[PDB]
């Protein structure tokens, strides 16, 4: 899709507080169409319901985390070139070249700012010409 209003996100982390952080920024931003899962799992259901344009994940999480999340979209003919950014506490380099190399769109360390994030987004929507 493209970054206007009726941008559909899908914000995917294990804690509330996390989720709630993304979906205050990204309504701040004006984008108000936004959903929320709890693990890899809750996202790829939501997912393949159809309709998403961006994907923001955490890492760490229970059932399925956020590098499976990532690869198992990355890989599915459907959904392969969905936008993914991973926003996560690892920080290691390691982890950094795991996700890089596995497609993340972009890679946001916690704890950030507002600006970091809005930045970041943006760096992605002109990646992507959206
Ligand atoms: O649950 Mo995370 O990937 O450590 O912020
Ligand atoms: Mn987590």
């Amino acid at each position: 899709h493209m970054a206007d209003k009726e941008l559909k996100f899908l914000v995917v982390d294990d804690f509330s507080t996390m989720r709630r952080i993304v979906r205050n920024l990204l309504k701040e931003l004006g984008f108000n169409n936004v959903e929320e899962a709890e693990d890899g799992v809750d996202a790829l259901n939501k997912l393949q319901a159809g309709g998403y344009g961006f994907v923001i994940s955490d890492w760490d999480m229970p059932n399925m985390d956020g590098l499976e999340l990532l690869k198992t979209i990355r890989a599915d003919g459907a959904m392969s070139a969905l936008p993914v950014l991973m926003v996560t506490a690892r920080a290691k380099k390691e982890n950094i070249i795991a996700a890089a190399q596995a497609g993340a769109s972009g890679y946001v360390v916690k704890p950030f700012t507002a600006a970091t994030l809005e930045e970041k987004l943006n760096k992605i929507f002109e990646k992507l010409g959206m």
